[PDB]
């Protein structure tokens, strides 16, 4: 028999097996009011209870009120597969989606989307196998209510679940990042740069034990500097290694990028949906990667970092989506707070006039400095 | 006789004891070689010699090679009415026709105008009598040549010069202002604020003797802060009174604006044609206002002056062109050097960085100063 | 808004020349009636006229790419866009050329010859530079008095470009007569499709020149990519047909 | 056609992009004067050879064009095999844009081709 593959030629094959099965927040009644009753304030709710085995493939919400009314940084999604007490994924939603802080944005990537109106709708392609159940829980941290939640969550019911499934894992992680002792020495700048021989205080995006493999990063940094955030490298240790077998060189060469840059652009894998758009690169960026074609495979364990600056010399507000395959569903580390991940504000005019000021006054305050010297 | 009159019915009627001249750059051999010979580093010529009485009514010039390359900020205009031996006009070229810096861009008000390709047709329709000839000298201050110079100057010969036309005049200053002893107190966000009732630390743009009126400004900000450079007041002191009788109430205020605007914008006696396009107001603006219907008159003697920041606490890049008449020729102060009107250059995300360190020292460097403390 | 005076009666004809209807045509004649005219009123004038210039006989040699240039000291072969006897002043000048090069149209000079003189007092030195512009530009732009309302959006310069000026503040006077003219091309070396409207003001009301036709003043079509594939074979044929000629041997 | 093959129509000029073919650079000048680059990819359906492969492009119908062309090519075979000789660094030098000077100089040639007549507009 022919050995013939490819997308397009395999969904011409005939499937076995698999029965379409959706839980959706459609009208009971069959009238139009077509989503889920208000959350108050701090209510939880199992939105899709699953029985059995299955493999989840299709996801799409949309919440009311929108984004800034209602922040979807203070919404919570979990997942919790083969009847486990603990979720294997937990996330803020909208940065879960690819949605920053509490700002709304459209953009398309091959896993996850957040189309029209203006980044309101979300959507989710990655496969989510279960033998023993599904549950998927929304959480509302918001101190206002949730007014209309709706959603669809398309799965395949499975009599046998193949041989090697992985279960899906994402975890949102947030740091204010702690600048060095002699100060913010990007570019050798304001002093001078040291190496990183133990990448201790890198930031950590992932870290866990089992067999699977890491297949994306969203990465929000607010960057309180106009100077450049991303000379740091990623770093990953895999099966407990001492040496990180995979080193980078930038945090936009990590991105697929180069030199510095802050224009939006899109790529299945790989882009930019949200640029900081003001002097240098202060302000927020969004930017993610996806390693579908290319995951990266552990054994035992990974953990996923990144330099903060080079030499993790920068105060940047980060945080990160990761998302990634294991051979059992595992508990992931304790979520930051509400307030630990609240968004920063944004660096002003009359913030920089302060530093400025400090800075003149470093220089003897002469009346006629400039600002280069 | 009807008294009927505006610009367009005046312009139907014939008019007596006008003769059209002109003094151009066309090549006397009736080629195509229609500019000037080159001007040498330094060089200095008179382009135009006027014998007895007329009023230039049109100029235009433009200039080989154009800006960056050579810049209009180091070609000197100067003009010589009724035989005098000083010049009662005298401008870098590029910022007497509204083109400041080193920089071009197209902007047309009624009487300055920078028209195509971008912003290298200069054209002034400011009428300048003179009963005892003009002179109009041009100067190379730049350290390569003029390679080409084009012009026209178009003028009305008169057998008799109506009895009450005035003297042309303009003349370019440059200051790099001293921020106050205490600092750059501006909003009071670095300190308290104090009063300024004297204008005695005002930048001054026009002072002169004599009977006339004022006529239009030329203003070209280079802000090193992003702070807003234009809370400054306008103050002018009429005929040597003590207390200044024309007060204002802000920069953007003086300049028909409001609210601290950023936004290109073109009136035929207003405008701004160059805007910061950066963080707040850091950067280069050039805002212009002519007095053509409202002019401001005096009988001996007018200071034209404008605070830089409120109380003058800014340090500001800050040129400025003044166009008035006066009832006979007169002198000019001596013109800014060279090196004096350099442009300065761009505030950037490096100098920024290091104003942060700065204030992360002042603030004791804890690792995670955001910048807003 | 221009001025138009008159003493003894004015008439307005409106003619269709086009070979279909004027299915409405609307307007506002606004204007003041006066028991006494004031005496130093002029008349206003304006004409239309059009030319599809003649190249040089060696060629077009602007900026003596193709050949050597030459002067013009007499304005001999200039464009003529007014011409009157009287007392007055020119006001005004719509100028509409249409390319068939992509090289720069406007080196030409104005030249002006005022009350019959035999050396034009008035001598330009290019068309954009008469238009208060610079460095051959095709950039839309407006001012009260001048402007490019109409760029050639093309390669080059080849196309259609409308310029005007006014001379409200700055008029060209005159007491015998005036002859307001223009090269076309540097000592009108080039092939232009021109046209102009002249405004001006004069003493009393004169007559015009001849209009040109309907046939004379049809507008050209625009030189497109097949023309000038065409161009480039003749070309290619005048350098020997080498298989490899780039365009720019 | 070339923009046929590149899975577009009616001589094209316009940027587009799809994850298997686009026009990442347009020519932006007058007719088609000027770079454009094309790419596809034929990833869902590859072009399969047992035993060898040539594959050509006409440079304009019947061959009839000066083009400046370069291309790559990817593929995969059985074993790794050498390649032909690479064009030398001035073999593949960026050639310079016509522009109007040198159009100019063909409607000189153009003009006197037709008995060099003072108002030739350019389309006889
Ligand atoms: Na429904
Ligand atoms: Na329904
Ligand atoms: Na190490
Ligand atoms: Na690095
Ligand atoms: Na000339
Ligand atoms: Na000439
Ligand atoms: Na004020
Ligand atoms: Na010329």
């Amino acid at each position: 028999q022919s050995n013939m593959t490819n997308e397009m030629f395999d969904l011409a094959k005939l499937k076995s097996g698999v029965k379409n099965k959706r839980i959706s927040s459609t009208d009971p009644t069959g009238g139009n009011r077509d989503h889920l009753e208000p959350f108050k304030p701090g209510e939880k709710r199992i939105i899709a209870d699953i029985k059995g085995m299955g493999v989840i493939n299709h996801i799409w919400v949309t919440i009311a009120p929108p984004p800034p009314t209602l922040s979807r940084n203070d919404i919570i999604i979990r997942m919790y597969w083969d009847g486990n007490d603990y979720p294997s994924v937990e996330s803020p939603i909208g940065p879960f989606f690819g949605q920053g802080w509490d700002e709304r944005y459209n953009y398309a990537s091959l896993p996850l989307s957040a189309g029209p109106e203006n980044g309101t709708g979300l959507s989710c392609y990655f496969a989510m196998p279960f033998e023993k159940g599904a549950r998927i829980e929304i959480e509302n941290q918001s101190d206002r209510n949730i007014d209309a939640f709706y959603f669809y969550v398309d799965y395949l019911e499975m009599a046998k679940l193949p041989k090697d499934m992985g279960r899906f894992h994402a975890w949102y992680n947030h740091n204010l990042t702690e600048a060095l002792p002699e100060g913010e020495t990007e570019w050798g700048v304001t002093g001078a740069q040291k190496p990183n021989t133990t990448g201790e205080r890198n930031y950590v995006f992932m870290e866990t034990q089992g067999k699977g493999h890491f297949v994306g990063i969203n990465y929000y940094v607010h960057c309180p500097t106009p100077m450049w955030y991303g000379e740091g490298d990623d770093m990953w240790f895999i099966d407990g290694e001492k040496v990180p077998s995979l080193i980078g060189t930038g945090t936009e060469d990590f991105f697929n990028t180069a030199w510095c840059p802050k224009e939006a652009f899109s790529h299945p894998y790989f882009g930019y949906p949200r640029v900081n758009n003001d002097i240098g690169w202060l302000g927020r960026t969004h930017v993610y990667r996806f390693f579908i074609e290319d995951p990266i495979f552990f054994e035992k364990s990974l953990k996923g970092t990144i330099e903060h600056g080079s030499n993790n010399n920068l105060t940047l507000d980060l945080s990160t989506v990761a998302y990634w395959y294991q051979d059992s569903a595992v508990a992931l580390p304790e979520a930051p707070t509400k307030a630990q991940r609240a968004p920063k504000p944004f660096i002003n005019h009359v913030d920089i006039h302060r530093w400025r000021d400090a800075w003149r006054k470093s220089k003897g305050n002469k009346a006629t400095l400039w600002g280069n010297e």
